[PDB]
């Protein structure tokens, strides 16, 4: 509940929806960025009155540089998962795809944030029917104009109101000081800084951000007072805001600085990965760090002091907490540009300007970092070379093909290069001279023809992370990686058949800790061997081929010790019934997450589960485990969260010793289950579950579960309240 | 001698480039367009002071869409032959190489036809180095600023004047009535034309062909001339100028009016190539022709009455006459394209205009030909689908590659395409439904992959031309060519393995009459049997496979009696000598054209050439023929114009008798030549000669050769005036 003073702009606006005319409806949010229009937007998109009355709710980011046919694919991923026939059909085809799925539901609201000209959403709308359904658009906008323009725009264009005093005070206490109390000799300082930025929630939380980072202490606090009020914030110029953002940049710790200017390399709108960004700050040498912590350690500690000052922003979080995909706020990525290019020279960023002419040779050859975000083909055809540049970062929501002639290009004009991401650029071949960066550390790409590794990779003695994405069936790795010894991470999408060691000096390969999809016949003794210290393993293809109960392979994973996170992929010919597991000492003492996909086992194989005591989370997805009865046994003494898709279990029975812990629960796509456990909400710890295609019968046991708990909470001390998702509503 | 009035102008400006700064020094020409700028340089750049005083002379054209890359690939071509090593340089680079090859030579002049933008002049201004040699830069411009705002622009801008009055009757006349003397009757209706044309020379020259193509008659002349009349010429607005076109287009023939339609869909500064342009009128049936004359001699008709008319002005001509590259000027092509789509709305250019957004299906549905010249891979990636749409034209100096997911999207979307022409796109593949066009009749395109051609392309019984283009060595075809009756030609780069024919109604392919470059295995007995009406043969590969003395095929080719064209190039890993031609009688009776390339026969084998009394076009190509002592044996009683590049001959003697209706003549690259035949100068009919990278003896050879038949046109009526060609003069 981190709003603070929106309540009766949020009231207003539901009464707007809500009520108005039966058909067609767009409501416009005009107002200066950072006001809280996105932050408005998704208080009124997870409130529950408005969700209980709208049947569908769709989330769309438009974004200045917004792609019609990326957007139609986005939407289309929200329906159908089976999205291989609309890769293939023209827009409008998309177009009217979408119109007939939102026919096909009832009353519907689409949100589209950051609408910066008319003509998008022109030709956006095109998409959306009139079927006089009281279907609503949340539109947000900077410019009343675009509202204005429309004919059909019959509602009157919304002036967000900007924060009261009131909210001013409690919003920055709550987001400074949680729970403690302002001292006295502060409480002035603050209501004059709340006073002085002119009711902007951006920067109050940028500047609670800074006053956390750096001390809560008098002077300081005088020190940002005058400081803000030095800079008054004009309701028509926001660059003066970027000055207050400086304000806060000052404070932080040289390497943190660069690690926080390098996060804006990223285009507006871009849905970091977390996991690719990490290896982004350690490929790069950012994190540094002289403790007993890990050096991923330290780049997630970065992450967290990023997220709790609000410089950079979550929008979905892992199952257990972790940061999964981070942005930057559209007006705080302009002043990372701004510092970027006109202040610090760091990094420098090519696009398609009013010039429409790509920058030469000689003032390319200054730039140390590249960002190529659109039109990456021309600028490579164009052949550019830079002896100084350390870099090539290039992400992009579409696939590029590479062209074969130009892919020598690349390398050649960069010998000093050190990370090299074109994930989004699709490598049709292995150029030889790509094979001569000897200085590159970071390398991940996507391909649809390279079927086998070549050997020439292992003679790359600086690489730490390799990433490779493709849609073949199967990857066979010639190069040596045994002997890589730098070499920290990979992941792979297809079946990696790595190659069988030889047995020959301290080759164990202890910096190796995560290596994503392996091949089931690669899983041997000589593997594990070489890496004791491995943490995450993922394997992918037929896995009876390891878990045959007379030759099973997981007696290697045995001696595995510092194992946390395992990952299968079934990939068999046929998955049918027949797989069981092994006695439950095999596994590692200390593992943590594992993962079953298509495994087809039997409830009953739980029993091995229930064995280990410090299992946490747990992930059944695509046939996990299926089996018409469920009965619990056997007590899961630290499990938090388990996570089952698509199955077909009809009767579970489940008692609150046999999960005494849980937090967490989902089912997904249980178009069979008979009844939810009623003992389930006797557990203090449950908190949060949820529903996806479930039978009715188990739609009414999850209201019952909830109605039970909710007097519960009306009987103890339950702090936290249940949380139950009426999806889908209809 | 076609100008008219500009000698005055010329010789203004040519006393301006001799004169002058002895630096660099750029000259402009203004004016509006049509009125000679062009016309002047090219009168400039054939004068022969300046060439004698200038060491090399280069012809640049720009345009408005230019592409710096290309551009500088052009200027590159024009010096060295081994162009592979240029094609990876950044454009800096081969800006350098032009700088230091032009810094080799001597004084130079550059000539920059139709720059429009100053900006695209500060940016090839860069690869023109200031040596001190007084190196000029003839520069032609639509508008002044251009040359303005140049700094380094000391000389003042020439704005070229319009033509005279006494210029115009004459130029007129000379256009109109060439060696005729105008009627009274219409000389007063000539006169008022002259003086409503305001003098701009290429309305009166369109005003000729259209007074030309309808009749000399009173009436008529006094119509055009009141049409002119009412059409004040302004000199600030040229569109007026585009309704004189008018007068002109309404007077020509239905479908003759269509094909200049269909002229204007190229690019503008585009050198069409004369065969493929007649190929694509004959697929698209616009060649009607109810006579004895082939369709293509109709569509050569065509041609000649489209040049007589200079609606289509001619840059390059074959050696024996024929027109090889035609184009279209500038402001015709924009009265081509208003017509195109404002008026007729035949069909319709996709360009990447101001809104940056290319046309969906609605509009795209209503088009029946297409015309995509830039940015074309963007256009094929939205995946356009038109069910209307019966032609797909695009053109580029550039090589497209074609992505393989798109590929199966333009069959798909385009079912109805007859005519399909990506010449400048890179096929990496074959997809299924590209085989599904039952409707195709053109098609032509570059591969750098394909090596098979597939049985399936048996199955388009509506081919009528088939082009291909690669880089490999060899090429097979499996597809099943000689029942397609209605397959006219085909075109190869590469060696051309054709499927022996196997012996089974007409099954004879009467209308299949040229057929590229095929490999020597393929040209067996069989092969020629089905198409006895074949006129233009082509042989690649090693042509020792042909002409081995107990085993040579080309007795085959003595049953061939329609044969005219012969085409051999040789392959063969080893080129030696030892290599000699049968007897004489072997070859067709009435052939006309042969080539013979890297063939290294004996100098004597002429005399089988001897014996041929109709030959009257030989092109000898890279080491056709050598020997160091060649003497004439025979006699050429019909030859006309022969023409050898790179031989190392050292001695020929050669007589009128041998040779007496000899008319062209051209020896390129002759490192080791001694002299040339001085009783050559004593043939009548000699009119033109040329050297190219001769001996010093040959060149004063050439010089007394000239001298005396100089001297001999100053004693006999040698109206034809001697052409010797000082190249190079350095
Ligand atoms: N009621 C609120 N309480 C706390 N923080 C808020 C509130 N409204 C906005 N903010 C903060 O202001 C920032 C701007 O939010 P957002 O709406 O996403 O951008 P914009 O206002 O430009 O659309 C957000 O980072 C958010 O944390
Ligand atoms: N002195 C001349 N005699 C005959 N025709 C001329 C003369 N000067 C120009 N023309 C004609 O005028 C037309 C325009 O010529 P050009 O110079 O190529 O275009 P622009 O004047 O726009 O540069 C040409 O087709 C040419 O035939």
């Amino acid at each position: 509940d981190d709003v603070v003073g929106f309540e009766e702009e949020a009231d207003k606006v539901i009464n707007r929806l809500l009520g108005g005319s039966s058909g067609l409806e767009v409501v416009p949010v005009v107002g200066m960025p950072g006001l809280g229009k996105t932050t408005l937007a998704n208080k009124i998109y997870k409130h529950p009155d408005i969700g209980y009355q709208f049947f569908t709710r769709i989330w769309v980011y438009v974004s200045q540089s917004y792609r019609r046919r990326e957007l139609f694919l986005n939407i289309i991923s929200k329906f159908t998962r089976n999205t291989k026939q609309y890769h293939d059909m023209c827009e409008e085809d998309l177009a009217d795809e979408i119109e007939d799925f939102l026919g096909k539901g009832g009353k519907y609201l689409i949100v589209l944030d950051d609408v910066w000209s008319p003509d998008a959403w022109e030709r956006i709308r095109i998409a959306f029917p009139n079927n006089n359904k009281s279907n609503r658009i949340l539109l947000t906008t900077r410019d009343s104009k675009v509202a204005k323009q429309c004919k059909q725009c019959i509602g009157i264009p919304h002036d967000l109101k900007f924060l009261t005093e009131d909210e001013s005070w409690i919003l920055l206490e709550k987001k400074v000081f949680h729970k403690d109390k302002c001292p006295p000799e502060l409480e002035l300082s603050g209501k004059s800084i709340a006073k002085k930025c002119n009711g902007l929630p951006l920067a109050i939380v940028v500047i609670a951000g800074a006053l956390i980072g750096k001390g809560k202490t008098s002077r300081e606090w005088k020190q940002v007072d005058e400081s803000v009020g030095e800079h008054l914030i004009n309701k028509d110029q926001p660059e003066n805001c970027n000055k207050l953002v400086q304000l806060s940049y000052d404070r932080l710790s040289y390497d943190l600085k660069a690690c926080f200017l390098y996060c804006g390399a990223f285009p507006g709108g871009f849905e970091i990965p977390a996991w690719k960004l990490i290896r982004l700050w350690i490929a790069e040498g950012f994190i540094q760090y002289k403790g007993h912590l890990s050096l991923e350690c330290k780049a997630e500690d970065n992450l967290n002091d990023l997220i709790n000052r609000n410089l950079v922003m979550v929008m979905q979080r892992t199952s257990d907490g972790q940061i999964k995909t981070c942005r930057l706020h559209d007006m705080l990525h302009e002043f990372c540009r701004q510092e970027a290019m006109k202040e610090e020279n760091l990094f420098q960023e090519i696009k398609l300007g009013a010039e429409q002419y790509f920058p030469g040779k000689r003032e390319l050859a200054t730039y140390r970092r590249l960002c190529i975000h659109s039109s990456v083909l021309e600028f490579i055809s164009t052949k550019p070379s830079g002896e100084h540049v350390r870099s090539f970062l290039s992400f992009s929501l579409k696939k590029i093909e590479m062209p074969s002639v130009d892919i020598p290009t690349i390398p050649k004009g960069f010998p000093l290069l050190r990370v090299f991401d074109v994930e989004s650029i699709n490598f049709s071949r292995f150029s030889k001279e790509f094979f001569q960066l000897y200085h590159l550390r970071y390398i991940a790409f996507s391909s649809d023809t390279i079927k086998i590794i070549p050997k020439h990779i292992g003679e790359l003695w600086n690489i730490q992370t390799l990433i490779i994405n493709t849609q073949q069936r199967s990857l066979d790795i010639q190069a040596n990686i045994w002997n890589m010894e730098r070499l920290r991470h990979l992941h792979t999408n297809s079946s990696a058949k790595l190659p069988v060691p030889v047995t020959p000096v301290p080759l164990v390969n202890q910096s190796l800790q995560t290596l994503s999809t392996i091949a089931p016949e690669s899983c041997t003794e000589e593997v594990f061997a070489r890496t004791p210290n491995l943490k995450k393993l993922g394997i992918r293809g037929k896995i009876a081929v390891l878990l045959e109960p007379n030759k099973s392979l997981l007696k290697n994973v045995k001696k595995l010790e510092s194992l946390e996170n395992l990952k299968l992929i079934n990939d068999s010919s046929q998955t049918g019934k027949g797989l069981r597991l092994p006695p439950s000492y095999i596994f590692p003492t200390k593992l943590r997450k594992l993962s079953l996909v298509d495994t087809w086992l039997e409830w009953n194989d739980m029993s091995i589960l229930g064995q280990m005591e410090h299992l946490e989370v747990l992930k059944l997805k695509e046939n996990g485990f299926m089996g018409e009865c469920w009965e619990s046994v056997g007590g899961f003494c630290s499990l938090l969260v388990l996570w089952i898709e698509r199955t077909d279990l009809v009767s579970w029975k489940a008692s609150a010793d046999h999960f005494p812990r849980l937090k967490h629960l989902v089912l997904i796509c249980c178009d069979k289950l008979k009844e939810i456990p009623i003992g389930l909400a006797d557990i203090r710890s449950f908190q949060v579950m949820e529903l996806q295609n479930s039978t009715k019968t188990a739609a009414i046991s999850a209201r019952g579960i909830r109605d039970k708990k909710d007097k519960q909470t009306q009987e103890g001390t339950n702090n936290n309240g249940f949380k139950l998702s009426i999806f889908p509503p209809d």
